[PDB]
């Protein structure tokens, strides 16, 4: 295992997480150059893209590397003074935090009761570390990933609502050439994300 | 009056952390503003329905644009004793190019540091063990002995007190780097924008807590 990983990962993962997930990783494998961009382009010379499911068509070697389980919350102070929606079809009134890009919709997919609803666009932005202190600071309702959240869902910092709608899990690839289908580099690093995100103090994000 | 919608373009270099602090208090000061903030590399316009501030790291070199200077650091040349103990402490700059560095950068950044004794500075290779456009993980990787590392002496201050990175080549230095907020001269109604590029140093400059992020 040697050599060159260009890998493009998405502006939303926690640069922290993935700073002790390539330490690990170089420190198996001490001969890999890295070159790792954060970027919301979509996949330049890259070895490895890192995406949230769906896939595409283009899309056409792939390998699933861990779900996360969305749930929408809000602060105590928030369903205070806004109070607590009661159906899907109330979050028009409610002020939302949306995660998202610059031609992201402020539309969320609530239910298996199946439905698409809309919010107040209080804040769009395509970080989830602003995500979660706006919802901590009272501004409105977020997705949050269940595992992200643990600790402020234990203490009632973020309160869990619209339960009886629950989200779909999202998924997360790492998607490759055909051409490097043999690669070991890409096989190793693959290998040591999919254990890091499955079992590891890693399961923070 | 400042209401309405503001959006707002970022570096992904820059901290996420920093950012939400200062939008939520922002926000809490002038609760009809409605934010849109975009962390990217990508170029962006700043008119029309584009963004209505950009942060920027210096140099400037667009007329059209105005300019608030927001902060100000000093970079430096640092690694872990781990890493020194091991493959030597460079002694001038031509040495780097035997060293693993830790390159800041994005897709066309040259494993390059401008360095110099003076204000002249001199474009300084080292081997490219790793490029990445985040300083969280230029610096985890920096503590964890993996190269040298340009590292702002606020964001590494406890770092380098306690020594756990150790500076170098202390005498051929890099210049500062500032970062600005830069918005349209063919804008007017500046109402938000100034509002929030003044609540963004007088925040800032007065916290501490926030002075370690960057």
């Amino acid at each position: 295992v040697s050599g060159s990983l260009r890998i493009a990962i998405p502006v939303s993962f926690s640069q922290e997480l993935i700073a002790n997930l390539c330490s690990g990783f170089m420190r198996l494998y001490p001969n890999v150059e890295l070159d790792v961009q954060f970027t919301d382009n979509d996949i330049e010379g890259y070895d490895i893209a890192i995406k949230y499911g769906p896939l595409q068509s283009s899309d056409l070697v792939a390998r699933l590397l861990f779900e996360r389980q969305p749930i929408l919350v809000a602060s105590p102070g928030y369903l205070k003074t806004r109070g607590t929606p009661a159906t899907p079809k109330e979050l028009s009134d409610h002020s939302g935090i949306l995660l998202g890009t610059s031609r992201s919709a402020p539309i969320w997919p609530l239910g298996k009761r199946k439905t698409m609803v809309s919010f107040q666009r209080k804040v769009r932005v395509n970080s989830p570390i602003m995500v979660k202190q706006l919802a901590l600071d009272d501004f409105g309702i977020a997705m949050l990933s269940n595992s992200a959240c643990k600790t402020e869902l234990a203490n009632g910092q973020l309160v869990p609502i619209l339960q009886e709608w629950p989200m779909e899990p999202f998924k997360v690839y790492g998607v490759y050439s055909s051409r490097r289908q043999l690669a070991t580099n890409i096989s190793a690093f693959l290998d040591f994300f999919v254990k890091r995100f499955s079992s590891q103090e890693s399961l923070q994000s």
